[PDB]
Formats: C-alpha cells, sequence, structure tokens
C-alpha cells in the first residue's frame, strides 16, 4: 500500500496547540493540494494528528478534492509513537494492497516514522518542509519496519510551476 | 554544498549493454525534465555523469538545456566504482564552496546505495530511483558527509510534470 506523509503548512508562531495556519500558510498548501488534484492524486482516507495545525492543512486536502474521508488519531500527535499505531492503527485497518492512505502531522516525528519504516531506526536524515510529502511503499505482509520504500520526498517549493 | 544525483534516461533492451544508448521515447523525456528543471531554477556548477552512453547522453541533454556550462565525467560513476575513492578522489580534491550545486548523473543502485550512505552511513535498498528520476542531497560542509548528509528532494520524472 502507499502511505503518504505530509506535514501541516506554516502556523502562527508563539498552548501551541492551538496555533492555527497563517495566511502565507494556508496558500502555500492551497498551491500544494491543487498540484496533487492536477497531477491525479487522491486518498482513500486522510488521518491527521487532533492538533488545529494539521487539521486546518487536512481540510485544505479534503477542499480540494484529494479526498472524501477524514480521521483523527492522536497517534499523529507530536507525542504518539509509530509502534503503537502500527499494532493498534495501521493493522487492524487491514487496508488492501492498492490502499493510498495520507497522515498530516509533526516534525520529527513524521521524518523519523519514514526513517523507521526504511531504515529501521529514527536518524534525522530527511528534511520536510511544512506542507511537504513524503510517499511510501508499505509491504503489505509482515511488519514494515526497515522494510519500506520511498518513491517521493518533496517541499512545496518544488511543486509550483516556477521557482 | 548541494547534491543531486539522476539517473540515466531510458535506453534500448539487454550488444555490450555499456553502449546501449537511450531511447527516442528516452530523450524525450529526459528533455522534458531538463527544461522542468530550468523552470524551478536549477542550476548546475557542473554536471559529472558516468562514461556509459545512457549516462552521458542524458548528461548531454542536460547541459544543452542550458542546465549547466560545464560537463564532467568519471569512472566512479560506473556501475563498478565506489562512493569511497569518488569522495576522496574526485568530490574532496575540487573543494567545492558550501554553496556549490553539482549534479551526477549515474546508474542504479549506485545512485539510491550511495545515498543510503551519506544519510545513514550504509546502503539499504529502501529508496526508489527511477529514470531520469532525481535526489536532491544536502553536504555538510565540515567533516566527512559519509552517514551525515540529509536528503531533501527525491522524485520519479512524472512528478515533475505540471
Ligand atoms: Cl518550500
Ligand atoms: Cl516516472
Amino acid at each position: 500500500m502507499e502511505l503518504y506523509l505530509i506535514r501541516h503548512g506554516i502556523a502562527e508562531a508563539q498552548k501551541d496547540e492551538e496555533r492555527e495556519l497563517t495566511q502565507e500558510g494556508k496558500q502555500k498548501t492551497e498551491k500544494v493540494a491543487y498540484r496533487l488534484v492536477k497531477l491525479g492524486r487522491q486518498f482513500d482516507l486522510i488521518v491527521t494528528s487532533p492538533l488545529i495545525r494539521a487539521r486546518q492543512t487536512a481540510e485544505i486536502l479534503l477542499a480540494s478534492g484529494l479526498s472524501c474521508q477524514l480521521e483523527e488519531s492522536n497517534h499523529l500527535a507530536p507525542n504518539g509513537n509509530i509502534f503503537n499505531w502500527l499494532d493498534y492503527w495501521l493493522k487492524p485497518k487491514n487496508f488492501p494492497e492498492n490502499a493510498q492512505i495520507a497522515i498530516v502531522g509533526h516534525e520529527p516525528c513524521l521524518s523519523n516514522w519514514t526513517e523507521i519504516l526504511l531504515w529501521g531506526e529514527a536518524k534525522d536524515s530527511l528534511v520536510l518542509k511544512k506542507a511537504g510529502m513524503i510517499g511510501l511503499k508499505l509491504p503489505e505482509i509482515g511488519s514494515p519496519v526497515g522494510r519500506s520504500q520511498m518513491f517521493w520526498l518533496t517541499p512545496p517549493r518544488y511543486l509550483l510551476l516556477e521557482h
């Protein structure tokens, strides 16, 4: 199956859990969603961290038509952990091989979860910008830990018509 | 500095496989990518390619697109080269500025594994790099880049289109 990891868009400065997306944050995120739809991308489901920042990013993705289903999961919060998400969320879901799922979260959570899925442990070697995305292919059978593959990693700027 | 690893474009199917050249669609696709890279304001101080025809033809298309003015080639980028010799006898010597942006045109799994070595210190075979696909890395201006670099971009040709 395909897992897409999207970092929330630019939010206001300084609880931080309530910081909302700023004007440029919404604009940039909208541009990303538009380009994705233009490319013909779609997600069966979008799962988001409960923090406002993420939820608002997820809403923009939905409004663009990228998906029609939304779910919030505490696993995606800054204090969540991939192992519980894998065993108590992903595995039970029993998604088909052709599934395309997007998760909207935070750093360094997303990059680390990615390194764990690719390498087997966090390494902090990936640069994931706000409204940026990572595309991974996870195995159907067995744990995806250290057995996944990355086919996409991009910041918002490289999704624009010119830069 | 920044490192841009580009796998060669589509070539003929399996004479000597080292002489296999790009296909009509391979040249086209690569041109689209090059032109796209231009619009994305991408500039390369130098384009270093593998001696094999597949790579060189892909590197020439990138050079022609105006992506760069210099085109050099090293055997280290050949299917049988090793990252460590390339780093000591090519990269280190060049002594590029911390603001340099170099493009490398090579083959798989060399490019993907070299990236993994630079990011994690060892190859893992976890990255998918398509032909004419590209990977963007950031190397620290201090110390060895082995297991100390950062990746900020990885995309296949299809996601580069509008
Ligand atoms: Cl960006
Ligand atoms: Cl492609």
